[PDB]
C-alpha cells in the first residue's frame, strides 16, 4: 500500500512505486582482457630466426582472449604418440 | 495498491508503477579483448626466417579472440601419431 | 491495482503501468575482440623468409575473431598419421 | 486493475500500461571482431618469399572473423596420412 | 504502508516506493586482464634464434587472458606417450 | 614533395552523438524566452567576423 | 619532403558523445529566459572576431 | 624530411562524454535568466577577438 | 629529420567525463541569475584575446 | 634528427572524471547570482590576454 500525493502546488510530481529492482549500468568503463598496447622499438639491425620441427612456436606481438568450456586451452600445444 | 495523484496544480506529472525490474545500460562503454595497439618500430635493417617442418608456427603480430565450447583451443597445434 | 491521476492542471500527466520489465540499451557503447590497432613500421630494408614443410605456418599482421562450438579451433594446426 | 486519469486540465495525458517487457536497443553502438585497422608502414626496400611444400602458409595482412559450429576451425591447417 | 504526501507548495515532489534492491553501477571504471603497456626498447643490433623439436615454445611481447573450465590451460603444453 | 599516404584529417568534426530518452516526461511554459531540451549537433571549421556568434542554443538576445 | 603515412588528426572535435535519459520528469516554467537541458555538441576550428561568441549556450545577454 | 608514420594527433577535442539521468525529477522557474541542466560538449582550436567569449553555458550578460 | 613513428599528443583534450544521476530530486528557482546543474565539457588550445572570458559557467555579468 | 617512437604527451588534458548523484534533494533559490552545482571539465592550453578569466565557475561580476 504505497502512495504519494501533492496538492495546491504550482509544479508537483507525484511518484510511487510498488516494487522496484534497479539494473546494472556501465557508464564510460573500459575493459581489457588480454591486450598489448604500445609496444615502441628502435633496433638498427633485426634478426628472427625459427626452425621448428614437429613442434608448436608463436612468437611476436600476440594478445589472445581465450574462453574454452569442454577442452584444452593453450596457445602453443605439442603431442605425439 | 499503488497510488500517485495531484491536484490543483500549474504543472503536474503523476506516475504510478506496481513493479519494475530494470535492464542493463551500456552508455559510452568500452570493452577489448584480445587487442594489440599501437606497435611502432624503427628498424633500418630487419630479417624474418622461419623454416618449419611438419610443425606449428605463429609469428608476426597477432591478435586472436577465441572462444571454443566442446573443443581443444590453441593457438599453434602439433600432433603426431 | 496501480492508479495515477491528475486534476484541475494546466499540464497534466497521469502514467500508470502495472508490471515493467526494462531491456538492455548499448547507446555509443564500443567493443572489440581479436582486433589489432595502428601497427606502424619504418624499416630501410626488410626480409620475410618461409620455407614450410608439411605443416602449417601463420606470419604477418593477424586478427581472428573465432568462435568454435564442437571442434578443435585453433589458427595454425598440424597433424600427421 | 492498472487505472490512469486527467481532469480539468489544458494539456493532459492519460497512459496505462498492464504489463511491458523492454527490448534491446543499440544506439550508436560499434562492434569489431577480428578486425585489422591502421597498418602504416615504410620500408624503402621489402622482399617476401614463401616456398611451401605440402603445407598451409598464410602470411600478409589477414583479418578473419569465423564462426565454426561442428567442425575444426583453423586459420592453416596441414594434414597427411 | 509507505506514504508521502506534500501541500501548499510552489514546487513540490512526493516520491513514495515500497521495496527497492539498487543494482551495480560502474562509472568511469576501468578493468585489466592479462595486459602488457608501454614496453619500449633500443637495441642497435638485435639476433633471436628459435630451435624447437617436438616442444611448444611461446615468446617475444605476449598477452593472455584465457579462462577454462573442464580443460587443461596452458600457455605452451609439451605431451609425449 | 608532400605525400599523404592513407591519412587522415579532422578539422571541426561531431562524429557519435548518441541520445536515448526513454519515457521521459516533460512540461515546458515558456514566455518570450528560450528552451532547449532536444539533441543539438553544430561543427564548424572558420567563423571569423565581429560580434558574430558563432553557435547559440537557447539564446535570449535583447539589447539597446 | 613531408610525408604523411597514415597519420590522423583531429583539431576542434567532438568524438562519442553518449546520453540516457531514463523515467525522467522534468517541467520547465521559463519567463523572458534561457533553459538549456538537452544536448549540444560543438565543434568549431577557427572562430576570429571581436566582441564574438564563439559558442553560447542557454545565454541571456540584455545590454544598453 | 619530416615522416609522419601512423601518427595521432587531438588539438582542442572533447572525446567520450557519457552521461545518465535516471529517474530524476527536475523543476525549474526561470525568469530574466539562465538555467543550463544539460549535457554540453564543446571542442575549439583557435578562437582570437578582443572581448569575445570562447565557449559559455548559462550566461547573463547586461551591460551598460 | 624529425620522426613520429606511432606517436600521439593531446593538446587541450577532455575525455572520458562519466556521470550518472539516480533519483536524484532537483528544484531550482531562479530570479534574474544563472543556475548551472549539468554536465559541461570544454576543451580549447588557444584563446587569445584582452578582456575575453576563455570558458565561462554560470556567470553573470553586469558592469558599468 | 628528433625522434618520437610511440611517445605521449598530455598538455591541458582533462582525463576520467567519474561521478554519481544518487537520490541526492536539492532546492536551489537563486535571485541575481549564481549557483553551479553541476559537473564541469574545461582543459585549455594557451590562454594570453589582459585582464581575461580562463576559466570561470560561478562567478558574479559587478565593476564600476
Amino acid at each position: 500500500g504505497v502512495v504519494a500525493a501533492a496538492e495546491k502546488t504550482k509544479q508537483g510530481v507525484a511518484e510511487a512505486a510498488g516494487k522496484t529492482k534497479e539494473g546494472v549500468l556501465y557508464v564510460g568503463s573500459k575493459t581489457k582482457e588480454g591486450v598489448v598496447h604500445g609496444v615502441a622499438t628502435v633496433a638498427e639491425k633485426t634478426k628472427e630466426q625459427v626452425t621448428n620441427v614437429g613442434g608448436a612456436v608463436v612468437t611476436g606481438v600476440t594478445a589472445v582472449a581465450q574462453k574454452t568450456v569442454e577442452g584444452a586451452g593453450s596457445i602453443a600445444a605439442a603431442t605425439g604418440f
